[PDB]
């Protein structure tokens, strides 16, 4: 669901800012230092969870454009060189490419879940503290929340592609085998 995801990312930018525009309006002398730290790393990291977003759409499109190709050959074989071999080494091509930008993801994901997890801490702590005003810590507790669904959606979205890089792997290493047994 790109659409699900896209109204929470939507939904954490409104809790972002009406997060930022209730720090602004605290007195000087109300911990609002301390507070603007979390307010702003709630930022940061919801700017990563949106690069995330965009690269992973990508990934998912290359895939499924992949896929189309390799169903495309196995039906050409079906219905039946050289320019077959082109096609076939041009796929693997392709799917090296998605591997390594897949490692990006993964790098990208193993920080964001990092920060997410530093970030758990310190707002469990501010939590305990009562001094603190009540309001924008909810604020900032339902932030976090929403960043953690996010990043839990896109965990396991990352986790399809991984899957779906492997099955291609072996969908056209098959096609591979099927041509060197006819060229026999």
């Amino acid at each position: 669901y790109t659409s699900l995801i896209h109204s929470l990312i939507e939904e954490s930018q409104n809790q972002q800012e009406k997060n930022e525009q209730e720090l602004l309006e605290l007195g000087e002398g109300e911990a609002r230092q301390e507070l603007s730290g979390i307010v702003q790393k709630q930022n940061n990291l919801l700017r990563q969870i949106e690069a995330q977003q965009h690269l992973l759409q990508l990934t998912v499109s290359k895939i499924k454009q992949l896929q189309a190709r390799i169903l495309a050959v196995e039906r050409y074989l079906k219905d039946q060189q050289d320019k077959l071999y082109r096609e076939v080494a041009l796929i693997r091509a392709q799917l090296q490419k998605i591997e390594s930008e897949t490692l990006q993801l993964l790098h990208q994901q193993a920080e964001i879940e990092r920060e997410l997890n530093n970030q758990e801490q310190e707002i469990g702590s501010l939590k305990q503290r009562g001094l603190i005003d009540g309001p924008l810590l909810s604020g900032i507790d339902q932030q976090q929340n929403n960043l953690k669904r996010a990043i839990e959606a896109q965990k396991h979205l990352l986790q399809l592609t991984v899957w779906g890089i492997k099955q291609l792997q072996a969908r056209i290493l098959a096609v591979e085998r099927y041509l060197k047994d006819q060229q026999l």
